[PDB]
């Protein structure tokens, strides 16, 4: 599944900061329950940033093997250097996700020869299907549409993440790529204008802890129930600011741990624990949500 | 030493993408004569961002071993998960290097809070003496004069390489840290202002092939010969600019390359070959700078 | 008419920079003969900054005399003292003008309460319907959608121009205004997406030498055939685009003596005639438009 | 005179808005006594967008009559129409004030070579001496150091008020420039960096409620004793920040209200009266400054 409502999923941890089994099968069965069409593991939310690459292959097989074949999953295989994002990539050849969410290098600023190159490349060295993610915000780099339009054209690049919650995007990429490439929201606050304008869905953080909301919203902006979709979106939007009042993902796994679906709500440095004003403003929008 | 003109140093590589110890050679025996104060080994111009730990730590004691006591040698040692920035630091202990030049987390984006523990832990387990870095067009995070001042009081916490090109920081700096903190411009278009108002020398991406210029632009500088220093400025201009014409080091490298410095210009992925017409912009800036 | 094709008209001049009456009769009644829905006289595109309130009410009477009831018309009003915002529509009540464009004060960067009560004041001083016009580039200030909100109470504020280009601001301004209040794009290369959105039509400067195709786009979008309208769009993104090669109306005023719909394409300063390379862009554009 | 402390004086307004006389006079009388070099205006803190010509003219008028030779007069003569710019400069004509600021065309968005065009046509049709003026965050355009280059061969374009804050631009238009020119920071926050860099004085904000503290450290600061004028600085930074917490000259007509200065702190719409929140921190930053 690459279209609906996908959960850019915490990796929920002890206070030792090691990823928690039991909060992380209480996610996945609540992904399941609620209707969620796909998880990311290990993406920016998943702090793909903190982990080493055999904790976060961990991670990616333990939500797979929780999973049990009931919800596709994404792994995050970003990295700055090419041969890096490959190597992350092999990894995860026969795993049983069904694609990546690749990051474009961050740092070290590509020119669009640079991130056509290092796309294609990683693209050579798998069969796995490639989504694409562009964060210009994190990054310092931004892959425009035409760079986009020419790596389409690679068989196993089918989709992109565009978190620059730019909409102008959306139709710049849509007449460039063919009629299956897939455009996905990265950015939660736009994410129903960007499946007004053709978008097919969403890799999403208010999803966490808002899924059945998440997943009812991107059924009826599917079916072309705008009107009904922007009633939810209205009930979510607090909560699609708010879980960025303070670094993500430092919200949105104080707000899972609130609500029961994780033991803790512990995070990796440079994450530091939520501030009270933070704590009561994330409570807030839970509230406003209908979430308690 | 952490005042005057600080190299930025290339990592040279052969047509293979692997470090090549006599181009290295050449540079360091090139630094030593031309009176640069100090050497930064794997930073932001090394390419960091494309080695390995164990390639990093080989280039650093490589650098280290050919300077054979001629100039000292910093380590780049940032990382964006703190555990990481400190395991990182550990192997450098005891190595020779005099001091580090820790980046702010790129990518994950922390809260002033979050960069203020990252910073502390990582001193914290080291004696050596440690440079902050800031460059949020990079990172997407800015370190604010404020948690600098923070940071200062930290006693193995010495300076900064101050990469905005907004000389507004330098007093702001300034005025809330100790008269012995040092301040280092990371942005060489801008590094002769940073000094008029206060700073005490640049880490230079355009001393890597104008190294003597540069050396004798920051003592007058220091000296406050800010007209003196102005004229060979104004001559080093166009390469301050240029250089970046293309993602560095991509221009550096081929200046090195044309120059003799350097076997071959080549990179790793994803930074690409210069184009032709960067070719032509940069040769023109050496001409200018009167080094071919 | 406050929906689909507006045009911010040009105020075409003679040599000496006078309005030129025969030129502006001919794009009227290309106009009227186009499908355009209504006339903007003497907004951004008329050069209201450079027309004295004289010259810029002769215009607006002579517009209208010259629509002889067959094309709405619509004034600019826009100023930044409320005082004088207040005086110039007090010049068009009574004139057969069917509503105000009227722009948020330039230069002296109002608070959102000094914006509300600049445009609460203008609107009790007239019986003619307002529509608010935000444009941050050339004014250093916003309108928030809030503000946007508060304003749309006042029973005589009717619609805005929303001139930004980010389409965010559609549906954030929508959820909180009534269903009669009208949402118009300021920003050509946007504007379908803009409509797409929930928008009603658009502002626009293409329309000054497209005006049929522009005409027909919005008749597509009011009626649900985003693919259709799209189309057209691709035709005439070049012209969206390249109308502002050079500063607004330099193209457009060219690009219509070319097209031989007015007779001169004179400007007044700080205007400048149109460039030779920004004439081949022009020229280009209307080749793609299928205009000659 | 044109280096220094210059006052961009405030227009003290009834509570009708009309000029007060009185107010002005003690004004005047302030920056004779405090040190002040001279007076600007009707500038943008004198609220020139909400004056008319006639009202301009007797402001400036009146405070030339007030200074009865004790203090030099420049008048703001800024316009956005070429035209209105060169007839507004010749009310003004034997008049007394020693010059002109005249701000870059707001609203229209002018390319260089319309700036160009715009400020030599008005420097043409006098002989007084012309301070061009940058503020591109209330403009919307931007005079680059090349053009104020080619400005600065005209024979009576002596100077311009570079308000960017941005400090590079010190030093890239002193190159172009000659020693003569003169470089005044229109930024008070960064105006003592500015002249660090090179600039010969600041019109200011400020100096409406500092004028001695002022005068003292723009004459260290051309001493070269930056140290001494940064301990006055360290003190003005809240004020200089505070003054513009809400559009200026809202801050600092209420600052001079409170001194006791001026008789009402009212300004003309769209400028609207301090909030209380307003009132604590200018209250604050007047304290720091030891002015309360
Ligand atoms: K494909
Ligand atoms: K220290
Ligand atoms: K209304
Ligand atoms: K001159």
């Amino acid at each position: 599944m690459f279209t609906g409502s996908i959960v850019a999923i915490v990796t929920p941890m002890d206070e030792k900061g090691n990823v928690c089994r039991a909060s992380l099968k209480k996610l996945i069965d609540y992904h399941v329950a609620s209707g969620t069409s796909a998880i990311v593991s290990v993406g920016t939310t998943g702090e793909s940033a903190t982990l080493n690459h055999d904790e976060h292959a961990d991670v990616v097989m333990m939500t797979l093997d929780l999973a049990d074949g009931r919800i596709p999953v994404i792994a995050g295989t970003g990295a700055n250097a090419t041969a890096e994002a490959i190597s992350l990539t092999q990894r995860f050849n026969d795993s049983g996700i069904v694609g990546c969410l690749t990051v474009t290098p961050y740092w070290n600023r590509p020119s669009q020869e640079g991130l056509y190159q290092h796309f294609k490349a990683i693209a050579e060295h798998t069969d796995l299907p490639q989504i694409l993610y562009n964060v210009p915000s994190r990054t310092g780099c931004d892959l425009l549409p035409e760079t986009v339009g020419r790596l389409a054209k690679v068989k196993n690049i089918i989709g992109i993440k565009e978190a620059t919650g730019n909409l102008t995007r959306v139709n710049q990429i849509k007449e460039l790529v063919s009629d299956d490439f897939v455009l996905l929201s990265g950015d939660d606050a736009s994410a129903l204008d960007f499946m007004q304008l053709g978008g097919h869905g969403v890799i999403s953080v208010t999803a966490n802890v808002a899924a059945r909301d998440m997943a009812q919203m991107c059924k009826l902006a599917a079916e072309g129930h705008f009107a009904e979709a922007r009633v939810i979106n209205q009930r979510l939007m607090p909560l699609h600011n708010k879980l960025f009042v303070e670094p993500n993902p430092i919200p949105v796994k104080w707000a899972c741990k609130e609500l029961g679906l994780v033991a803790t709500d512990t995070l990796r440095l440079p994450m530091t624990p939520i501030t009270d004003s933070g704590r009561e403003t994330v409570r807030a929008a839970l509230k406003h949500a209908g979430l308690l």
